[PDB]
């Protein structure tokens, strides 16, 4: 069922970005939806993988071959990991943030996808859409975020 997968997806994101956060390990995980993805998924490198919290966590380990860029999810699959996001270049995203931030907020002013990020150095969770920011948000908030947005 397509339900048991957007499900399984959710608590693989939930799970992954957890325990990065509790190791400030740094993530940027980006959802495709109605919009595609696929010429940023061509630029990373190919895994077409099942969904799961472990894969999601050795691929972001620091220092690794598969570590620098963003994951993309395309349907049930982990499309590609270390692709290249589009930067915002919007003065408004605190300079305070990172890279991941501003390739987060890039993708989402051009797709409808959904992005997730974790702060290398607070630790902090936070999601993109549509051009916003949801910076630092709770285990809950992220939970229902994912509920509302992924769940069809
Ligand atoms: N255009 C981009 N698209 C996706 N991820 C990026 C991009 N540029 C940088 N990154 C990520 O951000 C990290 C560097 O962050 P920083 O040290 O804040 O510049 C890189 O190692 C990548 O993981
Ligand atoms: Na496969």
């Amino acid at each position: 069922r397509i339900e048991r997968e957007q499900h399984h997806l959710i608590e693989s994101i939930e799970k992954s970005t957890q325990y990065m956060a509790k190791r400030r390990i740094g993530a940027l995980i980006s959802v495709a939806r109605d919009t595609g993805m696929d010429d940023y998924i061509e630029t990373g490198i190919p895994l077409n993988a099942k969904i799961s919290s472990q894969l999601l966590i050795n691929i972001f380990i620091p220092n690794t071959p598969l570590h620098d860029g963003a994951v993309i999810i395309k349907g049930n699959e982990i499309a590609s990991a270390a692709s290249y996001l589009p930067l915002s270049d919007s003065p408004f995203l605190s300079k305070e943030l990172g890279t991941r931030h501003r390739a987060a907020l890039g993708i989402s002013e051009v797709t409808d996808s959904i992005t997730i990020v974790v702060s290398e150095e607070t630790g902090g969770i936070s999601l993109t859409k549509g051009g916003e920011l949801f910076r630092d948000v709770s285990e809950e908030e992220l939970h229902k975020i994912l509920l509302k947005e992924l769940v069809t």
